[PDB]
């Protein structure tokens, strides 16, 4: 029989308002017996009728793959409204339902912190400069390295990780060669988060 | 969710911690588990093997009955410290009336050059002595393979306020990680010395520490 998963919009999308963030319902398993699909989507349990549900395409199981996305208003996500995918096919008995919705819980701000490389470093030809990020709930994040109002590239982060307050901290990793730190230039940490001041704070960091 | 559908046993087979296999006075083991075990059929049976080699020195737990019907069951085997780092293959075949055949799973050492891991504490940032508890980090970066562990101490007591990042795939092919322990401010400004413990099957005497204070 026909499996659902829904699917959350990207944290960039959300904290941005430029952006378009969007939920996606997408079916499988659904048979050859019976392709055809129904969605009815629900905000708070008010309907909406402007999701963009796309043609099926058959999968190399022989196996029919749906898809439906709607866009989301960036408030209404974050105020922690429940989005909700109704899947209709004449082999459920009953519509399968999923729901989702952000993270629940007292949002809590990021603090962010900005570490030179340890002086036992220095005797290599890249070092590392860290960014700290804690305290922050919930755990959707996206931080950022940039340079001269550019982006880095070698740079690593580790997934967010529940700290013992039940807020989650990370550490960001950007690698430069040594010459670029020597020569005073300013590195930049930013991080989009919904708990802060127009959802974005940069930390900077330099010799 | 009292009731129980299902469609065969699962089995996940799990490597020894590496802070068992780098130290001769502790005991490594294996552990290979078994999830979805149906209530109408609970028996499992193991047969353990190092290297193609039946052994018998496995002992396996009484099994764990889950929010679900479906039971949980372990066998644990403890394995010589010289055979899991010289790359010996542990087979772990579990068999169960739900499944059409016995379920094999192997697990050994990664395979691929040890990398030696580069410790560096790092002090707390000046904007967080405004706070009352302060951050301290270890950044363990450029290591193979991941297993690793890391620990915090000060004047040779444990000190266990930390949290460790899970190992992070590095853009060489090495992994990092970071440990932040939290200290109130007072024992930081107080000049205590606090230190990052580290243990990597490619460190001289599979140990080493970097030390951190004001
Ligand atoms: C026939 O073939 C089908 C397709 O493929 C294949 O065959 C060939 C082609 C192969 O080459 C290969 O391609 C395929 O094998 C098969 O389809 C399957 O069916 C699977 C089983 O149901 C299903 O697994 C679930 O996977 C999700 C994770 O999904 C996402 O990750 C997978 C893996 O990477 C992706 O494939 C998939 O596309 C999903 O990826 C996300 O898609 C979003 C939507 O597009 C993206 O978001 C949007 O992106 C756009 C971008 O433009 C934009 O940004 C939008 O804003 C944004 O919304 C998103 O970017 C993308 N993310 C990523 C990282 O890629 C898992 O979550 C599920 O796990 C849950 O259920 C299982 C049990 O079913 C359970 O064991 C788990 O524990 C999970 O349970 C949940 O647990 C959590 C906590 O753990 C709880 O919180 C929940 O309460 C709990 N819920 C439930 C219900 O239990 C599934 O494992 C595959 O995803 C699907 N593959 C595809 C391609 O659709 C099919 O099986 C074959 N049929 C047969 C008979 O063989
Ligand atoms: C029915 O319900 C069962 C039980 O599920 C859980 O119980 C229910 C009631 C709910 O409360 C659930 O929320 C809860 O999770 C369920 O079984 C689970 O099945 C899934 C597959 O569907 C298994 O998932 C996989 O997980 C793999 C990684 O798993 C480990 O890490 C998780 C944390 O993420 C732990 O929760 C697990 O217990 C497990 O822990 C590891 O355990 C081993 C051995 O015990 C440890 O190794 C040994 O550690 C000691 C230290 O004391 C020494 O160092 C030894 O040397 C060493 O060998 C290991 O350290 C530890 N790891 C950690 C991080 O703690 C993942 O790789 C797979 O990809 C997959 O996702 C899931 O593990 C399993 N749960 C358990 C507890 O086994 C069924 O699926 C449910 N069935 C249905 C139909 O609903």
């Amino acid at each position: 029989g026909p499996s659902v998963a829904l699917f959350p919009p990207k944290p960039k999308d959300t904290l941005m308002i430029s952006r378009t963030p969007e939920v996606t319902c997408v079916v499988v398993d659904v048979s050859h017996e019976d392709p055809e699909v129904k969605f009815n989507w629900y905000v708070d349990g008010v309907e909406v009728h402007n999701a963009k549900t796309k043609p099926r395409e058959e999968q190399y199981n022989s196996t029919y793959r749906v898809v439906s996305v709607l866009t989301v208003l960036h408030q209404d996500w974050l105020n922690g409204k429940e989005y909700k995918c109704k899947v209709s096919n004449k082999a459920l008995p009953a519509p399968i339902e999923k729901t989702i919705s952000k993270a629940k819980g007292q949002p809590r701000e990021p603090q962010v912190y900005t570490l030179p490389p340890s002086r036992d470093e220095l005797t290599k030809n890249q070092v590392s400069l860290t960014c700290l990020v804690k305290g922050f709930y919930p755990s959707d994040i996206a931080v950022e390295w940039e340079s001269n109002g550019q982006p880095e590239n070698n740079y690593k982060t580790t997934p967010p990780v529940l700290d013992s307050d039940g807020s989650f901290f990370l550490y960001s990793k950007l690698t430069v060669d040594k010459s670029r730190w020597q020569q005073g230039n300013v590195f930049s940490c930013s991080v989009m988060h919904e708990a802060l001041h127009n959802h974005y704070t940069q930390k900077s960091l330099s010799l």
